[PDB]
């Protein structure tokens, strides 16, 4: 959901210019849930951009 905190799994290079860039490990907060890719704002960077929901997990997964 929205506001929650979340991990990279494997790192992407952003092809254009509305993504994110990230590492793997590098911790983002989701602004919006938009289907396969999310709006996100990288918490190192404090950029905002979309990113592709299957490479990042939850940093709580249980609840």
């Amino acid at each position: 959901e929205q506001g929650d905190i979340v991990v990279a799994l494997y790192p992407y290079d952003g092809i254009h210019p509305d993504d994110l860039s990230f590492k793997k490990g590098e911790k983002m907060k989701v602004l919006e849930e938009h289907g396969e890719w999310w709006k996100a704002k990288s918490l190192l960077t404090k950029k905002e951009g979309f990113i592709p929901s299957n490479y990042v997990a939850k940093l709580n997964t249980l609840e």
